[PDB]
Order: C-alpha cells, then sequence, then structure tokens
C-alpha cells in the first residue's frame, strides 16, 4: 500500500 509501503 502507498501509506504502508511495507505491505504493498
Amino acid at each position: 500500500t502507498f501509506f504502508n509501503p511495507v505491505i504493498d
């Protein structure tokens, strides 16, 4: 996710 680059 854009807000959570760790996941995607």
